[PDB]
């Protein structure tokens, strides 16, 4: 997260860190047994880490659970990142508490202008590199589809939306991938892609979760 702020320990209880010997992507807990992340975060040997703040220090409220199954969306296209969503089932159900909680799925799509909360452990520098230990946060509005498509001509599909600031300075980044974009208490987006980080007229691109609620619900119920 670039231009963001330190969230505060466990203030985003649904935020998860995917670890394969190191943090490589974020995710969102949608119920005690399932996590939603980005398809481009797919990899073998994933351990889900819940209740995390400083990912390099065991602070006492964490739960480390191995993934038993990963399901990448059937239509995911790695070339274009269209349908960049994946489900991860935990080997054992997480113990839900104030620091480890699920985030509800949307019942409808959010409109442009709606303010959302984006979080993650990605790089915090627009130019250069610096990875934080604690969770970073960023409040950003959903941008109009016209402004989104104008920034990325011929790259935006109906399964994507942009959020952030066209002036630059605030944006998600490398390491935040797969993480949550919550608006009005619902998981509306997944950190997917963008051009560089916090660059002018190059807002972040997010997977439009509302288009996948039926798939998520049906897939979880059958697995
Ligand atoms: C597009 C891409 C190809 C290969 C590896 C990483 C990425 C990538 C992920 C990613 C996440 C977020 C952003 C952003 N500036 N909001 C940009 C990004 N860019
Ligand atoms: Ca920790």
């Amino acid at each position: 997260i670039v231009g963001g702020y330190t969230c505060g320990a466990n203030t985003v209880p649904y935020q998860v860190s995917l670890n394969s010997g190191y943090h490589f992507c974020g995710g969102s807990l949608i119920n005690s047994q399932w996590v939603v992340s980005a398809a481009h975060c797919y990899k073998s040997g994933i351990q889900v880490r819940l209740g995390e703040d400083n990912i390099n220090v065991v602070e006492g409220n964490e739960q480390f659970i191995s993934a038993s199954k990963s399901i990448v969306h059937p239509s995911y296209n790695s070339n274009t990142l269209n349908n960049d969503i994946m489900l991860i089932k935990l080997k054992s159900a997480a113990s839900l508490n104030s620091r480890v909680a699920s985030i509800s799925l949307p019942t409808s799509c959010a409109s442009a202008g709606t303010q959302c909360l984006i979080s993650g452990w990605g790089n915090t520098k627009s130019s250069g590199t610096s990875y934080p230990d604690v969770l970073k946060c960023l409040k950003a509005p959903i941008l109009s589809d016209s402004s989104c498509k104008s920034a990325y001509p011929g790259q935006i599909t109906s399964n994507m939306f942009c959020a952030g600031y066209l002036e630059g300075g605030k944006d998600s980044c490398q390491g935040d991938s797969g993480g949550p974009v919550v608006c009005s208490g619902k998981l509306q987006g997944i950190v997917s892609w963008g051009s560089g980080c916090a660059q002018k007229n190059k807002p972040g691109v997010y997977t439009k979760v509302c288009n996948y609620v039926s798939w998520i619900k049906q897939t979880i119920a059958s697995n």
